[PDB]
């Protein structure tokens, strides 16, 4: 669920706040369109995609689904007690949070005018 | 709930995405004010007022209420097993998804700059 | 949870809608950054902070947590049946709703260009 995803990003990029990622580029934020502006935005495109696949499990609602995972020293893992929905949503979230820790954060790419950069 | 409404719009308007509707006109987004810029936006105004009505029943929280419905070949039905709030929120959404498939989508009305047109 | 925060604002400032606050200044919406534009925006900044403290309780998810409170003609109380998470989220909410009632509402600070005045 949404809070768990915010917590995974805390596990992996403790220095940044959730809101630095929530409105970044063309994809980290509601929807997405265009070509990802950089590698971080590319992480977001892969995550919007992954949620899309997860949503084909009937009744699987990514932002509301509570799953089971563990953070240990910057490492993330999805536990075995997850049902199929919970296991897919958790996997989407941990791959995005790991991806965000390895991308450079470009401040010029936060809160961009989507109308001019993301066709 | 929010995801079910998204899926009802996938049932009637398979060609468009939720985000196409989420920032359209003066009402389809967060709130609403002024004169519906067209017939799609008017579907949203009607949806906004139906949720206001639904919120009158104690503890009826429309975005969070899971209800029961069926999508069969582009047809939506709110099935009878679910309680007063559930029944009502289902009907609000059903009617809005039907309405969206009937109205034309004016691409020049997506994310209008609200101060100028919704007074 | 978010509908209960909406109803607390209705107890305290019955003459305004939820949406007048949802998009005000630098803080009242999603996130926040910058210098609070006025006393109402400062109420929101303190509330965003209060939620970050409440989120330090494991599993305490402010928008989703249902708590128990009473609205008695403009006064609010968080009731004693709340567990620690619910009591913390209720208090954040309560204090923000009381703060909103004592602040002047500035129509020119509604839905501002965040880029120009909040970073
Ligand atoms: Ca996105
Ligand atoms: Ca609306
Ligand atoms: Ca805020």
């Amino acid at each position: 669920n949404l809070y768990q995803f915010k917590n995974m990003i805390k596990c992996t990029v403790p220095s940044r706040s959730w809101w630095d990622f929530a409105d970044y580029g063309c994809y980290c934020g509601r929807g997405g369109s265009g070509t990802p502006v950089d590698d971080l935005d590319r992480c977001c495109q892969v995550h919007d995609n992954c949620y899309n696949e997860a949503e084909k499990i009937s009744g699987c609602w990514p932002y509301f689904k509570t799953y089971s995972y563990e953070c240990s020293q910057g490492t993330l893992t999805c536990k075995g007690d997850n049902n199929a929905c919970a296991a897919s949503v958790c996997d989407c979230d941990r791959l995005a949070a790991i991806c965000f820790a390895g991308a450079p954060y470009n401040d010029n790419n936060y809160n961009i005018d989507l109308k001019a950069r993301c066709q």
